[PDB]
């Protein structure tokens, strides 16, 4: 037990340290991923909102076209 | 060294195992995050593409308005 009960101490220190480092790092990654997933959802919602505006404009242009067709028809 | 050179073996086994588990898990998280960042970029690009279409439609509607104003003006 000359260095055996001494090296076991240095093992448990660095095992505790690795555990701490990897769990804190993982914690950061999950926070960052959840922030990413939230931004992505908001972005899909804003796209859908723009698309609805776009499709309504397409319909207005159809209507103006029809009025113009009546005007110019020979 | 009765159990001291024996428990040091069980320490290095589980330290090697923790290292392996956390590094493979981290690897997955980074792959997943990079996939997320790629989708987010594509999504911002598609939004910008829709917005440009939208703004062109706004201009066409302005133009049709002007034509209609000339038609109806008293």
């Amino acid at each position: 037990l000359a260095a055996k009960e001494a090296k076991l101490r240095d093992l448990e220190d660095s095992l505790a340290r690795e555990r701490d480092t990897s769990r804190r790092l993982l914690a950061e990654k999950e926070r960052e991923m959840a922030e990413m997933r939230a931004r992505m959802q908001q972005q899909l919602d804003e796209y859908q909102e723009l698309l609805d505006i776009k499709l309504a404009l397409d319909m207005e242009i159809h209507a103006y076209r029809k009025l113009l067709e009546g005007e110019e028809e020979r």
